[PDB]
């Protein structure tokens, strides 16, 4: 009957133009509207935004468009003592302030097989890439950048898919930037450097050169944007965890507080 909120991004962080505000609770929220009413988001410059629930425990807030760089955001989660439905009360308040850094948008175009990185509108890198093969294609859409890893084992059994099964995989990779909670990454692939710019070889990750993956790891930050276009895949789900922007604003703004 007590629930604790946690807010991301953290206090003092600088994040990319795609970063939503996230308020995650440790129990299911029976009255979503009660939660929304208790969360006050201040923006400077002021912009409209709206809430949308990813699941029963997490609500997201963002504007219609990507954030303007340099925007200052204050989040006041005033849930201490608040009835969140079915006699579940908020355990504490949270107050976070964060800021929007430079606009970093990287676009991966399957017709060119180049990942182009623009910073405040200017091309800074043009990276040949190898994306998902036709049987395991990379979904088109807007992905928010998440965590980064110097080295990681990408193992399909993390997601309940046995390695030696049709959708399975296991690969050790360096310089990995996470772009979906479902396990899509930008990463180093020295083994596919010939194919990059020519042929799709991955199970859905964007394979780039080691130096380009390290560059990406070093210079792209949480909340920056990767857009995938022109692939033979479908579309990144809006409720992936990093796929928020795939939900159209009209649907997002209407919300799902009654669902």
């Amino acid at each position: 009957h007590l629930t604790m909120p946690y807010v991301m991004p953290g206090d003092g962080e600088v994040v990319g133009v795609g970063e939503p505000v996230a308020i995650r609770f440790d129990e299911n929220i029976a009255d979503r509207g009660a939660a929304e009413k208790a969360i006050k988001i201040t923006t400077n410059p002021p912009v409209e935004g709206a809430f949308y629930w990813l699941n029963n425990r997490e609500v997201r807030w963002r504007p219609e468009h990507f954030w303007k760089p340099g925007t200052a955001v204050d989040v006041a989660v005033n849930t201490y003592g608040v009835d969140l439905g079915e006699g579940m009360f908020g355990e504490d308040n949270v107050q976070t302030h964060f800021t929007i850094g430079d606009e970093v948008i990287a676009t991966a175009d399957d017709n060119t097989k180049i990942l182009t990185v623009r910073v405040n509108g200017e091309v800074v890198k043009s990276m040949p890439t190898s994306m998902g093969k036709d049987s395991t294609p990379t979904a088109n859409g807007i992905y928010i950048v998440g965590s980064r890893y110097k080295h990681i084992i990408m193992d399909s059994s993390t997601y309940g898919v046995p390695v030696n099964s049709p959708n399975g995989y296991r690969t050790d990779v360096d310089w990995a930037t996470q772009i979906s909670y479902s396990g899509v990454f930008v990463h180093s692939a020295p083994w596919s450097v010939g194919a990059q710019g020519h042929t799709n070889t991955s199970h859905g990750c964007l394979n780039v050169s080691p130096s380009n993956a390290q560059w990406f790891y070093d210079h792209v930050k949480r909340g920056d944007i990767v857009e995938v276009v022109n692939t033979v895949g479908g579309t990144l789900p809006g409720i992936d965890g990093l796929g928020d922007w795939n939900i159209p604003w009209d649907q997002w703004r209407a919300g799902n507080a009654k669902a």
